[PDB]
């Protein structure tokens, strides 16, 4: 490991970079629900008068919004069609009703909450469950908006808000802010993504709508973000096997590098419930036990990238826009991109599957290559090197597009331009 | 299944990728027909007033006015031509006559709707027939407005409204609502279409109106998009049965690829009446007994890309517009696609059918190859990669027409464009 | 435009003990 130099005697001087790489997975093995710190519980009908003025109000409280939020969770309960089966826990059972409240443990401090009001609400009487509904969604939304950001994002940013208002003012929501208020609020509350308890709420909500079938389901238009959060490499490889149409192993088969075999390991850990349909998995980001996802698009650099550079190859407007992990040696990974881009673009694996009668299937029975080893050996041949199509065709697709700064297509257009 | 890779060990690790799905089919083995329940029956000239109040003032309740669609159902009757038996039920004998009513159960509990007056209503006379009808068709036309809504058009949506006021402005309806008033309602009201009840009275209707032959069998053109609803695959299949000119079977063995059998299994599951004109199943989503539909174009998302991507190569605008499944593997589907509207364009099978005599027809007895087989070899011979000929005519049926969002056309034009 | 390619991934040991049996950088 140490390399050595001399000057007049031999000097050995050691190489030392900082690299490091901690993960963390999710699993509860001590058998606890995602546990949060919250306030005083409100009364239902106070609380849900308090954020609909502080809404209207354009005003902001952190532990109020989350404390009405947790009492709304008693509002939507709804039976349980199957057995659940999680990470050791079956807070749910066929035949069980359940709630928001059940499926996590959120610890309540007698603190009492400010639950103060700029103003702006003019409602005299308690409110009914579908404006509890309502409110909650709004600030669900308000979760997404804050995610939203970026660049270049006008009339985008405005166009998911306004879906979001129009959700929860038709049935079954009932519209209590009227227009534009949700938009507003967001410019004063943009990054309240930040906040965990804002974030494990939204992934808890996500959770259930998504289990249970329930008449304000649609307030996971806000929550939806929570899903798979952070994982966008184990997102991608999944979508990578789909578009390709192969399985989850021979795709990996076509990963010829040594940089591979570190993130292979990081995104399959052993167990994991990625497997499980419903699962705390899916929002483990939110919730707790998330540490710093392994699932990353950074955490997965090699995969990502070289799952894009295939993407780009084909064509793919997603890999296109997708941002390039710059420090997972890119310019291999295009290069074995374009190998396996030529190999997958333009090109299928098809054999008769259905005959007329049972005895032409027999007859089919008792009867250019698309291999591993046939990509490999190609590649040899070349010396490792693009070949000369990879390159325009990698240059026909930058060009075409309409680059973003940090994409895949960005890059392809700067590292080959003839 | 199985993999060898680590930085300096054998390590062996199953990957595991989450796919799973429910698709349950429509069947009625209990007997029942189906079967929701609402409020109690109001008397039908108050409940008029106040719907049509409702409807001026572009505020309505839906489920004031799912009560009074239920109640104006027994002023529709019709004679049955035929016996009229779907699923294990006979809904009705030969000859006898019918309402809309008798081809679901209504169950209606005691309690009392708002029926309140909110818009300007001017009759100070008890309703007549045609007025009803008037606002049962403007009423049901919003489901049909709340579907359509979607990127861009506007304008699409516009002149469906003003054609829908103009059948319900002339006899034998009578103009209740003068003009331009449905589209300003249909703002307020503009997810309707998720409303269940609501949902079903439109299938209610239609599947009468489809069967028996009324003076107002116009209130269709609100309710026509129930027929066949969430069943675009199984209709594509149709489709493209008719304009290929083949039999359902032959079509399908031309399907070269594994992915297809889940799918043509899932579709043409037994026992489903797709076959009977009348049945319950052409309005099986609308109504009950439906859950996820397997029929939908997701669910049979290979099936349909392949049915486009040979009608693109054909030349059909209905393909070239339609919005491509990504998840289902539309590279390989494309290529399949070329092969099989390379044998189909431009090809016809003819024979002589008609002749001057007997003797002429009984002489032709004794009397480049269209079949599974030879496309199959065609296919293999080219390694499974589309033909240089395939691609000039995928990039020139794409190229020369107004690409949409997420359209054929669009994914044809990013993916073969050099 | 260059890189170092092996095939590091196979179904079985055996693959790999084979691939280990078989212009430079």
């Amino acid at each position: 490991i140490v390399f050595k130099v001399n000057n007049q005697v031999v000097s050995l001087k050691p190489e030392i970079i900082v690299d490091q790489h901690e993960y963390k997975y999710p699993a509860i093995k001590d058998l606890k629900k995602p546990c949060i710190t919250l306030g005083k519980a409100p009364d239902l009908n106070k609380a849900y008068k308090s954020v609909l003025s502080g809404m209207s109000a354009a005003k902001l409280d952190p532990d109020d919004v989350c404390s009405y939020l947790a009492a709304a969770m008693q509002f939507f309960e709804g039976t349980c069609p199957e057995d659940w089966t999680s990470y050791g826990i079956v807070i749910a059972r066929k035949g069980d009703k359940i709630t928001p409240g059940s499926l996590v443990e959120i610890k309540r401090t007698d603190v009492e909450g400010n639950w103060a009001l700029t103003g702006g609400m003019e409602l005299t009487r308690d409110p009914t469950v579908p404006e509890h509904a309502s409110l909650v969604g709004l600030l669900l939304s308000l979760y997404r908006l804050s995610k939203i950001s970026g660049q270049n994002t006008g009339n985008y940013k405005t166009n998911i808000a306004d879906r979001i208002e129009q959700i929860f003012e038709t049935a079954p929501f009932v519209k209590i802010v009227e227009h534009h208020t949700l938009m507003t609020t967001h410019k004063m509350c943009a990054n309240w993504s930040t906040i965990p308890n804002f974030r494990f709420l939204a992934g808890t909500y996500d959770m259930f709508f998504s289990r249970i079938e329930h008449l304000y389901s649609a307030i996971r238009v806000g929550t939806v973000v929570t899903a798979y959060e952070d994982c966008s490499g184990l997102v991608s490889f999944t979508g990578f096997i789909k578009q390709i149409n192969l399985t989850a192993r021979e795709a990996i088969l076509y990963f010829f590098h040594k940089n591979f075999e570190e993130e292979i390991r990081r995104m399959f850990e052993p167990g994991q419930e990625t497997a499980v349909p419903h699962s705390y998995f899916i929002h483990f980001r939110s919730l707790g036990l998330s540490g710093k996802s392994p699932y990353s698009s950074n955490a997965v650099g090699h995969v990502f990238n070289l799952i894009h550079f295939v993407g780009c190859y084909m064509g793919q407007v997603r890999s296109l826009n997708a941002t390039v992990i710059a420090a997972c040696a890119p310019h291999e990974m295009s290069v074995l991109g374009g190998y396996l881009g030529e190999e997958f673009f333009g090109k299928g694996t098809f054999e008769r599957r259905f005959f007329r009668d049972e005895k032409e299937l027999q007859e089919y029975e008792a009867a250019e290559t698309r291999s591993p080893e046939a990509v490999y050996t190609r590649i040899m041949m070349n010396g490792g090197r693009l070949k000369r199509s990879h390159i325009r065709r990698y240059v026909s697709v930058s060009s075409n597009h309409q680059a973003r700064p940090n994409s895949f297509a960005e890059f392809l257009n700067k590292t080959y331009s003839s």
